[PDB]
DNA sequence: CATTAGA
DNA sequence: TCTAATG
């Protein structure tokens, strides 16, 4: 956690270079699952030989130690540092839609900065297009404060299109969170679950809704199920226009909305955890269910849940708030 | 790890 | 179809 850290969090430096600089999957799968082992050894790690002993340190890894070891630092690390042109692929990247893939081929080309990524928004797909659009925009956290706002607004229209409709704004939001990135609609409603054919004009029906007001500015992936998009508030007596905001929906079938809501909750730890025990507690919990455990090594069976406290009860839990999800 | 674009 | 990108 600390002890052993500059080395994980050099390997990681490492790794990263390789699965996006390089298409060097094995490296970078290399570095991993080092930086992962040293990262549970319970002790001063102090020569490359140490490390050594461990599964998935070899020669190589176990090099890079040492030298890390008596200077901290790294040659190899000090000169990626410096590339321009892996400088360069880690930045475009940033760009919503831009993948290694594409940062890497926008580099060759010669998409180093971002203003080239605008004399060349033609050689940009709408995604990667909105991407550049509302740049500054994304990389900014949702004051809770306007996660309120929105949340209300996107509630609100949810019933005036049909009132049948169940809206849960998931995530950290959920949760207290002070701050949050995009904001986390789960949806669903009673003619919609796990048979019933779908009826897309579900979803359809909200972003719709949510276009005709203008929250919803634009469209990054409509899916049947699925809705990406960017959003906005309204803005008020102006001097103060909002930020283009990152807003996602999808439309659950409600013999299963819970357990996703539970799960995209979270958080990360608490999921784990929780699910970690339901398994001791007979069961399994996964993005959609809670199956009863049966002894033969495995088994299924998916329990009916009405609600948070149904997956607790049922893993026999203790009810915790989203607020105290935290872990 | 499943869902969308795109080519 | 495959292959990228988001989550
Ligand atoms: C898991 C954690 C969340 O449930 C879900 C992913 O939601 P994310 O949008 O990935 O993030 P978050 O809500 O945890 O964080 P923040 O709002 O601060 O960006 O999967
Ligand atoms: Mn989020
Ligand atoms: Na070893
Ligand atoms: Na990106």
């Amino acid at each position: 956690e600390t002890l052993n850290g500059g080395i994980t969090d050099m390997l990681t430096e490492l790794a990263n270079f390789e699965k996006n600089v390089s298409q060097a999957i094995h490296k970078y799968n290399a570095y991993r699952k080092a930086a992962s082992v040293i990262a549970k050894y319970p002790h001063k790690i102090k020569s490359g030989a140490e490390a050594k002993k461990l599964p998935g340190v070899g020669t190589k890894i176990a090099e890079k130690i040492d030298e890390f070891l008596a200077t901290g630092k790294l040659r190899k690390l000090e000169k990626i540092r410096q590339d321009d042109t892996s400088s360069s692929i880690n930045f475009l990247t940033r760009v919503s839609g831009i993948g290694p893939s594409a940062a890497r081929k926008f580099v060759d080309e010669g998409i180093k900065t971002l203003e080239d990524l605008r004399k060349n928004e033609d050689k940009l797909n709408h995604h990667q297009r909105i991407g550049l659009k509302y740049f500054g925009d994304f990389e900014k956290r949702i004051p809770r404060e306007e996660m309120l706002q929105m949340q209300d607004i996107v509630l609100n229209e949810v019933k005036k299109v049909d009132s049948e409709y169940i809206a849960t704004v998931c995530g950290s939001f959920r949760r207290g969170a002070e701050s949050s990135g995009d904001m986390d609609v789960l949806l669903t409603h009673p003619s919609f679950t796990s048979e019933s054919t779908k009826q897309p004009k579900l979803l359809h029906q909200v972003v719709e809704q949510l276009q005709k007001v203008h929250f919803i500015t634009d469209t990054l992936s409509k899916g049947e199920t699925k809705f990406m998009g960017v959003c906005q508030l309204p803005s008020k007596n102006d001097e103060k226009e909002y930020p283009h905001r990152r807003i996602d929906i999808r439309l659950i079938p409600k013999d299963q909305y819970y357990c996703g809501v539970l799960y995209f909750t979270g958080s990360d730890i608490f999921n784990k955890n929780m699910r970690a025990h339901a398994l001791e507690k007979g069961f399994t919990i996964n993005e959609y269910t809670i199956r009863p455990l049966g002894v033969t090594g495995v088994a299924g069976e998916p329990l009916p849940v009405d609600s948070e406290k149904d997956i607790f009860d049922y893993i026999q839990w203790k009810y915790r708030e989203p607020k105290d999800r935290s872990e």
